[PDB]
């Protein structure tokens, strides 16, 4: 009931999309439980359960298809839990919050540095890569392909409505990677020059689909159509527990603005509906291989990682349930 | 010679797109050679001959990928050349050039409308349709089930770079017809709602390929995948001589800016690169059936129509040459 | 308004399917107009005329999917009318009635014979052919490839709901050919063991579509999986001149008795519907030829067939129409 | 040995398939070795432990296709053949065997309750769902989602030889559910109204194969040419361990009169063979999902299954051998 | 019954493959045709007629494949045929044969120079082009788009088992095109570095498929897989009509020691057979177009070339027939 | 530094292919450091490490493509360095490292005889067999199978460019199976006769891609195109621990004049490059199982087999390495 600031602030923008990428909104709500328990004026350990319990739940009710969010909230949260049930005193739940919020963020970097050290390998000198949106997993692979010193040259599809791509291509630009921007219906006249295809993921199920951007289907379908390798660059905190047990991803549903501006949007007749699904599903069939921090896979053994590291949870609530 | 002010005023509006869909271009094509017939101060047909001669070249040098305009400019040209060199003094020179354009003009109107009647009989009550960029025809296809009372949804396509698609549903939606826009990057994700794909052509080819809006390749290869008809509506002026003899179609790289503003795009890394298509190629293989005035047709019938209606032209030369 | 019975007789027959297969059925209807021709007590070639424009309509209003039956119709009235309007006098007319229905039915028998002749040379030695339903089109090349000396084993499918393949299988037997009895679902399971598939048309499109007996689209689409060829035997009397024009062809919702007996249906819960489609569409990239009695052509070619036999006839209204 | 009445018309009736379904099968056999216990009048072990050697050996040898009958044998007697071989006097044999078979068939029931929570969470509101055969585990998620208030409406394939169709259609329509009854052939032709398909399973190989009612992998095949998920409800007591090693699933024939009756095929001509195979192999590349008691998985990983459920059995032999 | 030296020389030269090569072969059987007709001790119209009539079938029995070798001694003998039936004498009958054969001759060359001439504007400048065996067609194609200062390269299959590819590779390198020489295997290793397929013919069916030299099938195959474009070079003497009455072509058998040497061959077990097909046949739906000298065609038109160009002989026996 | 004779000897066989085979390769390199171990003169055990390391080396860098030659050099220096480091004295150490090379090659040949055993489950009476190359696990599985009384037909690729076919042949003839002998371009012409395809494997990745002899990949994909499937023979000691962390395999790009001699490659134009690819990869999509001495998986279970029986190795240095 006592919620810091920067937990609200968080929230807006991961709401807002001033904080994006699934990686980084984890990152955002393990940081966020991060300063609400060290700011926490709370004297007994029910107090500060009970602000984290409240905070993770603002932070979770935010976007709903990336599942490393709650992933993130959760690896926060089981743990603190479990101290909270076992007796810890206040400071040592403070502790146990903070620390395992740092140890999120602190192996959500190690994970995609490592990704690219392993994806890196699957580029080859002269590639042309194609990829989608703004992926840190994605990026870390071209950008390690070239420190390597493989000559390769991006292609890399505008993404709208949000213009991701402009993100992608300013940040490649950078490292000294040639870019070769286009927009998202070139996706297939492209193609045909493309050698590889390199993307995110926000949610993988437990059948190997990759929800992902909006059009990562699109370019998947077509790259199998051509035989080119799609492979996506994803941490292990992107796979979907709930999937396991017959869950389907929620499609978030972004304001009709973000398409068509709002002076020109209330100009148009009301028998126009401007409808902006912000991902799309990928299924495994049209996905070579995923990168995850633990090595190369096939999309199928989505389930493997499941099992090993989420399935256990299942049986209980979630960790900051009332 | 003495090219009169709306021959390159016409030529501007092509080139920028103010004047744009492969129909319209073709008419206004015909109207500019009409024009110049009209205005004409030659005392001989000489004269008049080769204002027409120089004035098609450079309404032909304006845009290259479709080919409605250069059988706009054919339409007319072997009209007048015939009666050029068949002797005719100068104001049957100057009626064959202005009776010939309004000729091709009003056919123009009549195909469209008859790909109306046509392509509708394909339409069912209830269907959902997925459109892509902006085409009279198609539109007249869609327009024309809606006024048989079948219950519709068109499903307009954004279409970037320049977003014909917000003429697309603007257009619809002031005839009554329920409107939903998306981004290019949707169509997969939205496919399977969808029940007919309606789209133009700006060139077809003797095998049956497509040229169309780019994008265009994207959305029949998901609906062929989804096992969604796509119909292409499609004039005979559509339809590529050159393509015979084994012509392949220059598909034309419209300015970067129109992709990335000027203000914008200055300020972006030197090895960046942005390239902006406006066309692509669909396979046969995609199609369903070509909707034109003559009837439906397979899109391998392509060589029947071309046989039959432009082969004879392909051992002269171009009507406006020397 | 003087219609004798054997034309009301027809009718119910093949509503009932008593007389049912295309062919047949287009036969039975130029044998029709052909009994009110010969039995009219007209005295004025207008009496005789509005019978048989009246005895069209009911026999028309029978069956609407098999295309044989209206250009069986059409055959015989477009000759009718054209010696009406053309003065014949009572006699000529009714000839011009008898001897069309006559050629059509001549036609028909010398165009199925010519078929098998033809398909036959399809056949090899050792085939194993899979068919559907009862087509006289199909048996005939069957037939042929026996009589040839060949040795042949087919694969016949039951054909629910009504059975047919209990036909096939019994008219095959008797001419000496080994068959395989199997129900319909197991098509896919012995298409390992099929060389050849061979089945009939009701009307062919346009685009070389193939509207045939419910679950010959399920037949094509395993073939295709497994590289069987599908050859279809058809008439060119089976192909569709109104597809040209963009109808769509109706598919036939036949009684959902003949699925399920009366007796049984009635004990039956309100919340079940039986739907019993006749047909089903099946797309020419499935079909590997048809074969009429012109020669074999690749589906796609069915608009020449359209074009150069019953598009003349698109420009008007129905020759028995009021 | 003295075998009990129980276990002899147990085994009549699973041949005879008055009792069916691979899991209601399973079931049944577990039923008759507690009978055979329950009533033995052994005084030694050995006898006992010799009557239910026997009884297994009589009910395995019933019907080979779905692995689920030895799957339950083999739950009942490891156990009892390690109580027995571990020194056990009689009634502790006698409830080893008991209790066992009381364990598979309430393990047994909680599993498809279990498939039908799972399994609905696939089903999304206004879904058409399309099945095959009668499933108790495929049912079990359609009633299941039908009970969280989901409009859905279900296409229940006749399914011949036998007519389970009408099982299936009668049973859904008895918990309130909309359900269309359609002749296997008519799959494809419904297949675009479709939006899931949901199936069981009588065996499920080491690399993903279907073994289900003949049919299925038709129903399976067209699903994926129209992008419609095909999941497969099925227990891990459904999983074929022999297939680890290298072993192919029996696909039973049964007797041609369930096709055509006695009375009608004793009078057809010698050379017509009628073929009943009443199970076919659908490749796991036409699943999307199998929902299984422990969750949703890929179909590759039916190994993953096997290994952990099933492989420590495979170097012994079978636990009612001599 | 008095035939010509070289009659028999050229058979023999066809037979053992000395002359090889659809159209070469062609163009020698109108040589010896040619050459019996010019060193004929005949002296009645009837000997010569019959001299010719028994060179044709020495010669059509050589080879039965390539279609292009009986179009050929039809050209030439339906016009000796029409000749002698309207009472030519000796010296007429002489000459229809020498020029119906130079005629011939004339045609095929400036065929190829023109499918040269046409297929070269399919190639792009920077162009990788698979080929397969050696075809003059095919390699007008390369060598014209190489004279039009098109940097390509040509990768080579070997071709077994005659080393066709040998010819080829050298032939290319001596007008200075870079070759890649591979093996047959190799076509899929090599499939993503190619961005055209040419290919000749040696028949053409009525539905489109081709036949062509052994490994042909496999190259389209890939390509398709990979959307390269696989375009065939064809002169219309290589369409067959017998396939539009439904005939199949025969695919020749020859020697097992072309495969496995003599010397080696005797040497192994009786249980080893060695199989040489010398040709395969491609489905139309694997080829982007056929490259006649009429034009490009789909390959579902090659009926049109058949419909119009052979068509009026079928009625008729072949004209060397008694 | 002091490496016996053999080493260099077995080195160099492998070089040249003298000793080839995936398998085999790896067991001569195995008793290579098994000869090294048995002949050294050293008297340290340091002295033997160091042998063995730089023995290991030289094998290691024969031929990089297939992945059992290290992952036997592996087998045994993993051993040898746990035994090094434990302080190991001389006789110990040499001891390692001779039982650890005939434990690597005992358990080779007896996987061998158990895929044979496992791989013959699936071949079924009357079936023909298309193989490719020569590898001993496929043979093992025909020879089982045939031994079994199976009437088999074995279809062999002939295997250019080092003409394997011709080994595998003679043997499988000498087995009294009945072979036919093809060219590898024949491989689609004969699909349609081929039951099963079995072929070995070289190198087997993480995400189940399989790399094998050159031609491997357009088998398996002609024989997905006609539903054949495809089972690939292959040892645990095949898959590639590397690829886990990303790599990609080498393939080995051998002499060009192992495809035209020497004698006749010299006299050929400069511009010609003969390109000789020993192997190439084929998709999981493409093949059905893989027959390990553990059991059948489908291909994307090969991670299963790294993740626990080569991953651990992984954190960690190659043994050989300083
Ligand atoms: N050198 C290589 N090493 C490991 N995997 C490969 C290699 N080359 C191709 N692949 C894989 O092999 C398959 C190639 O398929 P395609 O894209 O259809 O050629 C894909 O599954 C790739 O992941
Ligand atoms: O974790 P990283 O690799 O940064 O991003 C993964 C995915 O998340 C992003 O979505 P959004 O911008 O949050 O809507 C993009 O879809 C991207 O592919
Ligand atoms: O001729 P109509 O049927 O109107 O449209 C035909 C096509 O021409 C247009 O190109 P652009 O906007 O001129 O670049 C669009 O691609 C459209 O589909
Ligand atoms: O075990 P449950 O899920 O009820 O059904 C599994 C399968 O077993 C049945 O076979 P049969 O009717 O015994 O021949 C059907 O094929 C059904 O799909
Ligand atoms: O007429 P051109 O285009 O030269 O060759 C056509 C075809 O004929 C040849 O066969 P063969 O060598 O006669 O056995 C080759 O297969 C070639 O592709
Ligand atoms: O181990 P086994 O199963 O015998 O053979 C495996 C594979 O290794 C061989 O290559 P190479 O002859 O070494 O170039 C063949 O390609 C074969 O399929
Ligand atoms: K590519
Ligand atoms: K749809
Ligand atoms: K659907």
């Amino acid at each position: 009931a006592m919620i810091v600031k920067e937990v609200y602030e968080t929230a807006e923008k991961i709401k807002s999309m001033e904080i994006r990428g699934a990686g980084r909104i984890a990152r955002a709500a393990a940081q966020a439980l991060m300063i609400q328990a060290e700011k926490s004026k709370a004297k007994e350990p029910e107090e500060l359960w009970n602000e984290l319990k409240v905070a993770s739940k603002i932070l979770y009710n935010t976007r709903p298809t990336a599942v490393s969010l709650p992933n993130a909230l959760r690896y926060v949260m089981h743990r603190v839990k479990a101290a909270y049930l076992g007796g810890a005193d206040l400071e040592t739940l403070r502790f146990t919050a903070i620390n395992s919020a740092k140890e999120f963020i602190y192996n959500s970097e190690k994970a995609i540095e490592r990704i690219g050290e392993i994806g890196a390998k699957r580029i080859e000198d002269g590639d042309i890569i194609m990829t989608h949106s703004h992926s840190k997993a994605a990026i870390s692979v071209m950008k390690k392909a070239f420190e390597q010193g493989k000559n390769i040259k991006v292609i890399v599809t505008e993404t709208r409505p949000k213009w991701q791509g402009k993100i992608t291509a300013k940040e490649l630009a950078s490292y000294g990677i040639p870019v070769i921007y286009i927009v998202d219906s070139a996706a297939r006249h492209y193609m045909k020059m493309t050698d590889k295809v390199v993307m995110g993921a926000d949610s993988i199920t437990a059948n190997g689909a990759v929800i992902n951007k909006i059009g990562t289907s699109l370019i998947a379908l077509t790259a199998k159509e051509h035989r080119v390798w799609v492979m996506i660059a994803a941490e292990t905190y992107k796979f979907h527990p709930a999937t396991m047990l017959g869950q389907l991803v929620e499609i978030e549903m972004r304001d009709p603005t973000e398409v068509i501006p709002e002076e020109e949007l209330r100009t148009w007749p009301k028998n126009i509906e401007v409808w902006n699904p912000a991902f799309d599903v990928t299924p495994p069939e049209y996905i070579d291989v995923i990168i995850t921090e633990r090595g190369i896979i096939p999309p199928y053994a989505a389930i493997d990682i499941l099992k090993e590291e989420f399935g256990w949870a299942l049986k209980y609530k979630e960790p900051w349930e009332d």
